[PDB]
RNA sequence: UUCAGCGUUCUUCGGAAUGUCGCGCAUUGGCA
């Protein structure tokens, strides 16, 4: 019972989520703005001249970097913003442990091995430098067979019936509720 | 010895389509 009033408490906090100061200060622009990111398609922040504002910019930078290094650095400089004056720079481990001795507050985490995160970034195309360079392309070059790729998108069926009634109330507890998370996760 | 033709089959049995391609390219996407 007591979780689910935790979650009727944060129910609670998105209906009412932003204060009159920050209704108000959302809604006090000053200049319309001359360029907009063609992704975010946020005008107040300064665009590039790529129409790509800096946290877009820094995200596709980042991209190829999450699938290639292993090591995660919440540091002080790093290609996307973090909550406190921080950032995420995917690095290998010479640049982590640069990183970290270079600053004492840089936080590491590792890619499927500082607290260690879990995390799918399978790719057969990064199996072989031009296979890397092709991606996608590679794929559809079979001797054999269609050349046409397959999406496969997915979703495990009542995951939040699994999340409140998957275990019989014989057995809710803290533990097996994390154990069954974890494994879920694992997979 | 003369007088006459009469009856029965009217088409039959096989093969009835097959093999080959079954959209491709450009833009877009993807990689950089």
């Amino acid at each position: 019972d007591l979780w689910q009033t935790v979650s009727r408490k944060l129910s609670d906090k998105k209906a009412h989520k932003y204060s009159l100061n920050e209704i108000k200060l959302f809604n006090s622009t000053i200049h319309a703005g001359t360029q907009e990111c063609k992704e975010c398609l946020r005008s107040d922040i300064d665009i590039s001249e790529d129409s790509l504002c800096k946290i877009c910019e820094g995200i596709i930078a980042i991209s190829n970097d999450l699938r290639d290094y292993s090591f995660f650095v919440v540091s002080p400089e790093g290609k996307v913003p973090l909550p406190r004056n921080r950032y995420l720079s995917v690095e290998n481990q010479d640049g982590a442990e640069r990183k970290i001795k270079m600053n004492k507050e840089t936080r590491i985490y590792s890619k499927n091995q500082v607290t260690n995160l879990w995390m799918c970034d399978y790719d057969f195309s990064t199996l072989n430098p031009e296979t890397k360079k092709q991606g996608i392309a590679s794929y559809v070059n079979r001797e054999v067979g269609i050349p046409r790729l397959g999406v496969l998108r997915a979703d495990i069926d009542n995951l939040g019936t699994t999340f409140i009634k998957g275990i019989p109330e014989q057995y809710r507890s803290i533990s097996r509720t994390a154990t069954l998370s974890r494994q879920l996760s694992m997979f």
